[PDB]
């Protein structure tokens, strides 16, 4: 049942990061097209990454613990807040609404959950990121984003894989990581143009996603071999192209 | 009875309130603070997450007696600010009153560091205590008060229920300083309400004391709980208690 | 004779100061650079400090291929700025130009990290190198440069001193980063003076190349010697030799 | 024979802090009055060297050996640069003549020594650490800086006693650093509307430093007892009150 469990988390990630494309940009703002914008966006990530990791080597027991619970407070507050608030809206108690929701999310994350939830507070997470990349430019810098995070991925991994042949948490960060990426091409390619059904191209990649999710979930089941995002990231770019045109 | 054991902290708690506000006056004197915004609890918390972050990385870089020179040094700075307050609203700009701070401070932190009487550890925590309810309560307006005080309770009994839960899972299923700081949280609330004998923010003092009692009850009961619902929630119990007065 | 073998690394310097004159060119068609200052070495020296600190405080903190990711992500993007000075010279602002390098460093990166075949790993090391060399040789001009240069040899030369002292002490009494960086360091003065076939600094290529067979001399000799003052003395020995000339 | 030797050490150190001034408010410019300056001095000293620990914990083999290697040429380059080529002076072949100068110095104190050579280039960087310092402000920051610094000294060493009573490198630095305290009360007093033997009242001071240095001496021959500062900083002190009255 789980099988269509998480290409389920898919769906619901980039539907829920449209719902948030609209009042996300009622501020937003984050980082025109120019495709130096994914390398900024990388360096970004990696600087990020060694200060945190900086902070776990200098902390982390009591610290990084609440420190997380802190940005991941922020982040809920913008998602709660900004995108509800504003789509109510916007201010007053609303603001004050979504504060009580947020506090009680962060709140209901920590301490301990069941099974469900973490899914589901992931899910909202992960739609933001998404909806707030997505929506911080076009489908082109995104497009050449995606080729080349997920070149890297299938480049470490056959590496690590080629490193093996001898002889918890980031999980799910990094499962969380997988379902925001081609959400990037869904949103950014909503940010174009066409609308069908309500934007066809960003359709396209949408289910192109959907099908590369299946190729991987059954590759995953083959045995061991997945190039984890060249699947979902260029199979959603294919998907995206196969409706654009 | 049961009156001169253990009342000495909710006699920190009056102390500390009180100096809190005869230091609200003198503070101004020369500014300081640091917008109503509910962002500036936020804010608040993020640059106490620095704090301690610096505080570690200070520790674990120790530093026998340098991390007692850097925390020697931050205190002599803060009762710089206390004193320095103090006599600059008192004989004002005049150099025999900040020289009297000067030396002032460095008389009460040389003390403190040569093994003083540790009663006296007491009176300094609810000096110092007092100076940064001070502060942050003159610094900006209660409903961003109550936002944090709220806020840093909830973190608090998520953080005792997370460790207490692993001691019942463990099986088979320098504390003075989060001492005067909690003893410091909701006073914050009760500085930032006479500045928005005293108000209808006595409540607000009453409620903390309240709050303290439910506390020290608890704790002087077998198997504890958690700490800032009591004050918090009490002092907030009380100051809303003092709106419904006036 | 001896010619093929060890001929590589005089092969190399060559290649990668040819590769820097060629990309001398390119890299002003969109500017670069980063004042004739002597401070301008010093500079240098300290943000070189920081660079190395960066990556020491990543590869501890590693990591396992972070640090993988981390360097890989540093040579596509520096891959990307070569290519790109190549195809912007070339063809120009066109989308297919530019992109054309994005592929083209993508498939370099890709090909390093996929094992390729190790011959290739020294030709894309000259690659980089004369990339590198190529942008401080732009940057600013031989004075700053040959107070560089003496400054970076003589570091070296106490470096050498001290840890072979360090041997002849302690009894009773990655490489290819400094290889091609060493493979560098004289050529960027190579480009600062032709930037101020070729000129007659032809003269302090060839002296850098006497340098390098003083220096692959002693290395095929037993006990070894210091590395820098030959390529650099040499270099500014060919270079002041091209000043007599002209 | 080095029981002259030390207070030899100090002596040099204090003229040829003096001699430095002249040329060193060529540029100078560290830090008004204003006794915010002592703390500032304080935090930044704490400050900086909590860094530094850290560039140890995070390095530091070749590293901060060499980046010591280079902050000591830089405020090499200052000592010969600045102060002699402006005494010449200024510019051109001078300047190029005391970079010579301190790549030799920094060359010469790297690799291995010989007894005097590290003494001598001690008094040069201290000299130049205190005029610097005393010419970036007056004899009242200073004078409060002293009693404070001296004050923690005495207070630490009472206090690292007591905590015995149970039961290499930073020594030369720390060595230096009283070589210089002083001497920042002498140079920030010349800075100073008197002039004898020029400058009576520094002179008070440096006197003052010297018997202070002596008793010093003395009660490190009696035994174990002596609080660090409080003998230089506090009788410099002393000797300057009482050479300006």
């Amino acid at each position: 049942l789980p099988l269509l469990g998480m290409p389920l988390m898919l769906l619901f990630v980039q539907i829920i990061a449209i719902v948030l494309v609209m009042p996300m940009q009622a501020a937003g703002l984050v980082a025109p097209s120019s495709v130096a914008n994914p390398l900024i966006f990388i360096g970004m990530l990696l600087a990020f990454t060694l200060v945190l990791l900086v902070l776990l080597r200098t902390g982390g027991r009591r610290f990084i613990a609440a420190f997380i619970g802190f940005a991941l407070f922020m982040t809920f507050l913008y998602i709660f807040g900004a995108l509800s608030l504003l789509a109510l809206g916007p201010t007053t108690a609303a603001a004050a609404g979504t504060l009580i929701g947020a506090v009680a999310v962060t709140a209901l994350l920590y301490l301990y959950p069941e099974w469900y939830v973490i899914d589901i507070l992931g899910v909202l997470i992960s739609a933001g990121v998404a909806s707030i990349f997505g929506i911080s430019l076009e489908p082109l810098p995104v497009l050449v984003l995606l080729v080349l995070l997920a070149v890297y991925d299938a480049i470490s991994v056959y590496r690590t894989k080629h490193m093996i042949t001898l002889a918890e948490r980031g999980a799910f960060v990094m499962g969380m990581g997988d379902l925001i990426m081609p959400s990037i091409l869904v949103v950014s390619s909503h940010v174009f143009a066409v609308l069908w059904t309500l934007s066809a191209p960003t359709l396209g990649a949408m289910v192109g996603s959907l099908v590369g999710l299946a190729v991987l979930l059954y590759f995953v089941n083959k045995g061991n071999p997945q190039a984890g995002l060249p699947p979902l990231n260029g199979g959603a770019i294919l998907g995206f192209l196969v409706g654009a045109a």
